[PDB]
C-alpha cells in the first residue's frame, strides 16, 4: 500500500468537469469570476489527540461521543491501536472558500461540490501497478452522527494530471512575498494581487511584524481589502479567513470550521492563542515542482453515498458492522464500516487526452450532490498497489486477515 491519510498534505482544489466539455460546478469558464460559484465549505482533518486525552475547557463529554468525533480504536475496525481518521467534514451551504456567488440562496446545495487534491508522490501506475483505491469510509447513517436520508452522495476520485491551478487567475501561481514592500502584478489579477516575481524558496521569513502581512489566504488580499473584489459578499468582515481548533467555540465538529483557512495559517510564535498548523507559504503548487501545469487529464471514479449499502453495490467490499462501542459519556451506538475498492484500470468518465496510467498525479476528492452536513471518516484511505500483472472480469486481489478477516 501507499498511505495516503496526511490530513495535512492535502489542499483546496480547482473545481471540476464530469466530462472534458461541462460547464456543471461552473468550470472551464475562466473568463470570470464565475469559478468558484458552485464551491461548498468542506473541512479536512484529523481530530487532534488532545480532544479524548485531558480535554479543553470547551467541548464536554457530551460531544466527543455522536459517531463523527468517536476516537475510532483500531480493534474497532480490524479485529485482529487508535485509528486517526481523516474527516471530511462537508458543508453544502456555507459558501465555502473564494466566491461571490450573489444568489448563494435558491441553488440546490446538490449543486456544489467540495474540492481537495493530493500530490501523488510517485507517478507511472505502470511501472508501480497501483491497482486499487480502498478506503473504510464511516456509514454515516448510523447512531448520534445520523444524517437524515435524502443526500445521495457522489464523493468524487478524480485520480489523473488534475489541473493544479486552485485559483484560477489565468495560470498566475501565487506565493508568499506580498506587501507594500513587493510588487505586484500592474492589474489586480481578477482575484487578488498575485505578486510578479517567481518562487525561489516557498518559505516565509521570521519576522512577526512582517509573516502577519504575508500569510494573506490564496488571493493576496489582507481580508481588509478583499471587499474590494468580493462585492456582494463584502462588508462581512470576505471570502477567507482562518480559526485554530482549540480557539473556535462548539463541538469538535465545529471547531474544525475554519481549521483550513489560508488567512493567518502560519503565524509566528507557536504559543499563541491562534495557532497555524503550517509554517509553509500558501502557494499553488501542490507538487511543488515550482511550476502549476494548468492541465486537465482525469480519471474520474464516482461512488454513491445513499441510506443503504450491500456489498454488491457500487464498490463495496466487506462492511464490517460493530455492535456497541463504548461512547466516551455513558452511550454505545451501532457504527458500519463499508469498505471499498475502485478497480484503478477502470475509469468511468476520462477528461483531457489521458491515455494510459504512464504518469499520474494530483488524486483530487469531492462531496457533490449532497443537501446538509456529511462526515464522511476515511479509516484507511490507501491507493494499494499490486505486485502481480494479471496477464470476464478477471480480477485479482489480495486477500488479507486485518481486510478480509470478515468476508
Amino acid at each position: 500500500t501507499i498511505d495516503m491519510r496526511s490530513a495535512y498534505a492535502w489542499s483546496l482544489a480547482s473545481t471540476p468537469f464530469i466530462t472534458s466539455i461541462n460547464d456543471n460546478t461552473f468550470n472551464a469558464n475562466s473568463n470570470t469570476l464565475e469559478y468558484g460559484f458552485k464551491r461548498a465549505k468542506l473541512s479536512w482533518y484529523t481530530i487532534d489527540p488532545v480532544f479524548y486525552s485531558s480535554k479543553p475547557s470547551g467541548i464536554s463529554n457530551d460531544d466527543l461521543s455522536l459517531n463523527t468525533t468517536r476516537r475510532i480504536y483500531s480493534r474497532e475496525l480490524y479485529p485482529n491501536q487508535v485509528v486517526n481518521t481523516l474527516d471530511l467534514t462537508y458543508y453544502p451551504g456555507e459558501r465555502g472558500p473564494y466566491n461571490n456567488n450573489p444568489s448563494f440562496g435558491a441553488s440546490n446545495p446538490s449543486a456544489n461540490f467540495g474540492g481537495i487534491m493530493r500530490a501523488l508522490n510517485s507517478t507511472n501506475f505502470e511501472q508501480g501497478n497501483v491497482e486499487y483505491i480502498q478506503f473504510w469510509v464511516l456509514d454515516p447513517y448510523v447512531g448520534n452522527g445520523e444524517s437524515p436520508a435524502t443526500n445521495a452522495g457522489k464523493i468524487y476520485f478524480n485520480l489523473g494530471e488534475i489541473s493544479e491551478d486552485v485559483l484560477k487567475d489565468g495560470r498566475k501561481q501565487y506565493e508568499n512575498g506580498l506587501g507594500p514592500d513587493q510588487v505586484m502584478v500592474n492589474p489586480q489579477p481578477l482575484w487578488g494581487d498575485v505578486p510578479a516575481s517567481q518562487s525561489l524558496i516557498y518559505a516565509f521569513d521570521t519576522n512577526p511584524d512582517n509573516r502577519k502581512n504575508q500569510d494573506v489566504g490564496l488571493d493576496g488580499l489582507p481580508s481588509s481589502r478583499e471587499g474590494s473584489i468580493y462585492t456582494n459578499y463584502a462588508g462581512e468582515a470576505t471570502g477567507d479567513d482562518y480559526t485554530y481548533y482549540l480557539n473556535a467555540d462548539g463541538g469538535v465538529l465545529e471547531r474544525y470550521k475554519n481549521y483550513n483557512g489560508t488567512e493567518g495559517n502560519s503565524a509566528v510564535s507557536i504559543n499563541d492563542p491562534n495557532r497555524g498548523s503550517t509554517t509553509l507559504p500558501d502557494v499553488e503548487d501542490i507538487n511543488r515542482d515550482n511550476t502549476m501545469s494548468t492541465i486537465n487529464a482525469y480519471y474520474e471514479y464516482s461512488i454513491d453515498v445513499k441510506p443503504g449499502m450491500q456489498v454488491g453495490e457500487n464498490y463495496i467490499t466487506d462492511i464490517r458492522e460493530v455492535t456497541n462501542v463504548d461512547l466516551p459519556n455513558g452511550g454505545t451506538t451501532n457504527a458500519r464500516w463499508i469498505q471499498f475498492k475502485i478497480p484503478v484500470s477502470q475509469p468511468q468518465n476520462t477528461i483531457g487526452n489521458i491515455t494510459d496510467f504512464r504518469s499520474i498525479r494530483f488524486m483530487r476528492m469531492f462531496m457533490t450532490g449532497f443537501n446538509s452536513q456529511m462526515t464522511v471518516r476515511f479509516g484507511a484511505l490507501d491507493l494499494v498497489r499490486g505486485e502481480w500483472r494479471r496477464y470476464v472480469e478477471f480480477d485479482v486481489a489480495a486477500v488479507n486477515i486485518q481486510e478480509n478477516g470478515t468476508k
